[PDB]
């Protein structure tokens, strides 16, 4: 439905909000694969995903429903959990943002 997708746009807007910015910012745009320490990112992560790409996909009607949108949000988090050591600060930030997402996605 149009309504399901409108709710998805609302979840993504909250993920971009000032309230969550302290932990959401690494997910706003594609990972900078030219940064020092990120030389192997593309060899490990086959399908990079970020919040701006998801926003563009919603705008271009690339999701048929909420499950397709949710799969891209979860892909973004799973890339973070796969690539980094489990004790990395970015993994803790991904979990805080995933808490926001899962609670809204469950209640939509
Ligand atoms: C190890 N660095 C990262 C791992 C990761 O999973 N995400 C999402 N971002 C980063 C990152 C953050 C700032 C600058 C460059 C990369």
């Amino acid at each position: 439905h149009m309504e399901q997708l409108k709710c998805c746009s609302g979840i993504l807007k909250e993920m971009f909000a000032k309230k969550h910015a302290a932990y959401a910012w690494p997910f706003y745009k594609p990972v900078d694969v030219e940064a020092l320490g990120l030389h192997d990112y593309c060899d490990i992560i086959k399908h990079p995903m970020d919040m701006s790409t998801i926003k563009s996909k919603l705008e271009a009607r690339e999701y048929r429903d909420a499950q397709e949108f949710g799969a891209d949000v979860r892909l973004m988090f799973s890339n973070c959990y796969k690539y980094n050591p489990p004790d990395h600060e970015v993994v803790a930030m991904a979990r805080k943002l995933q808490d926001v997402f899962e609670m809204r996605f469950a209640k939509m």
